[PDB]
């Protein structure tokens, strides 16, 4: 064997920052073995690169933000989700502004741009982090857990007290060795309540938000004319966000993630607690893909 992968070709995209409302030009570039995912702010002289690693995560309530000095990259979770879902080890991500473009609110556009360019196997073993021990963090009624598991699996439960959610599935569990990230998860869009959006605009947040890139919910119903892509899109989006945050570990996981009302802050607590507890994980490679607990789509 299981080899590292980068992109076969450069991918360019244009979009708006969900939070900033800024137009942003995005370029995904191939990268050498053991680069990881590195974000670059090309609008600054000199360019600032922030490796997409747990240690570089800014103190952030809405999205996952990387920081170095007073430079930031906002809303990395959907793109990193896309890269995690296709098993991209190495890539440079160029941005003309502080925020990754939101596209349609899901990882769908990213997965497509990436799979249009195609992938490149590289002459070097893919390193994996295998969960050896259970690791859990709680705070109030939120819980985030890692469980040893021979594969990669994400379960999540949310519980909003809202007519839309109450009469919709708020639990989901997806084993990615037997279920398509691409088909079952990647198209799941971010969501916001009409009441919060009014306030957030007031504070110059959500300035790029529209029905074009978010599920907009009022008191009772989804306002998006065309409705939901999945009956359980909300909890599916939460799994997509978690897979993005998990990728800040800097290697693909062999294990299970369970989220109970968890978010970016607790996800990040769990990553830090996992990194710090070296008894709970090991790094492993696989000389024989045929026998390994995880598999990849052809390049
Ligand atoms: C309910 C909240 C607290 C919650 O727990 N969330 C969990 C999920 N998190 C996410 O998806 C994270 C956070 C986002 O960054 C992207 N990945 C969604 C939701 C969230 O954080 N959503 C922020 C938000 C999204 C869209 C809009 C929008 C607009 C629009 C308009 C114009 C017509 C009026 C506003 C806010
Ligand atoms: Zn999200």
């Amino acid at each position: 064997m299981i080899k590292q992968r980068t992109l076969k070709n450069i991918i360019r995209a244009t979009g708006v920052g969900l939070h900033s409302g800024e137009k942003v030009y995005l370029t995904l570039k191939p990268a050498p073995v053991d680069t990881g995912i590195v974000f670059s702010r090309t609008d600054l002289d000199p360019v600032v690169e922030i490796p997409a690693r747990a240690e570089n995560v800014g103190e952030t309530t809405m999205s996952t933000t990387l920081v170095k000095g007073d430079v930031k990259v906002d809303t990395v979770e959907h793109l990193l989700s896309a890269m995690a879902g296709l098993g991209i080890d190495n890539a440079y991500v160029e941005l003309s502004a502080s925020e990754v473009p939101i596209m349609d609110g899901s990882a769908g556009p990213f997965v497509f741009l990436i799979q249009s360019a195609g992938l490149q196997e590289q002459e070097a073993a893919k390193k994996f982090i295998r969960i050896k021990r259970e690791v859990s963090v709680e705070e109030g009624d939120k819980r985030a857990v890692f469980v040893p598991f021979d594969g990669f699996k994400v379960s999540f439960e949310i519980d909003f007290d809202h007519p839309v959610f109450r009469g919709r599935t708020q639990q989901a569990s997806v084993d990615f060795s037997s279920t398509s990230f691409v088909k079952e998860v990647s198209r799941a869009r971010t969501f916001g309540f009409m009441r919060d959006i009014e306030y957030l605009r007031s504070q110059n947040l959500a300035l790029g938000g529209s029905v074009e890139n978010a599920i907009v919910v009022d008191e009772n119903r989804v306002l998006n004319e065309d409705g939901l892509r999945y009956e359980d899109e909300f909890v599916k989006h939460k799994i997509l966000d978690a897979i993005g945050d998990l990728y800040l570990l800097g290697n693909s996981l062999i294990g299970e993630f369970r989220g109970f009302k968890s978010g970016h802050a607790l996800n990040n607590q769990l990553l830090r607690t996992l990194i710090a507890d070296k008894d709970a994980w090991e790094v492993v490679t696989f000389e024989d893909a045929r026998t390994a607990p995880i598999s990849y789509m052809r390049p």
